[PDB]
């Protein structure tokens, strides 16, 4: 079992952060984080979430991807497994 991903960022200008994955509740692992929005011609790329810290599974979320863009979005990063 595992907490709820975060939702995505929007494609924009710029594209907007995804979300956090949510934190897993006891006995699951964490949510991953939503990617990043891509931004229109000449626009940032949104950053990917933070993915959710394990609830003792030892399975921490994934970041999400960041959005493609100028510059680009970075990735989220993990959450603590």
């Amino acid at each position: 079992c595992k907490g709820a991903d975060g939702a995505h960022g929007v494609n924009g200008c710029p594209g907007t952060a995804g979300a956090a994955g949510s934190v897993g509740g006891p006995g699951c692992d964490g949510g991953h984080g939503g990617n990043g929005g891509n931004g229109n011609p000449g626009c940032a790329g949104g950053v990917g979430g933070a993915g959710g810290a394990s609830g003792g599974t030892g399975v921490g979320g994934r970041g999400g991807k960041g959005g493609s863009g100028t510059p680009k979005g970075a990735d989220g990063a993990p959450g603590a497994p």
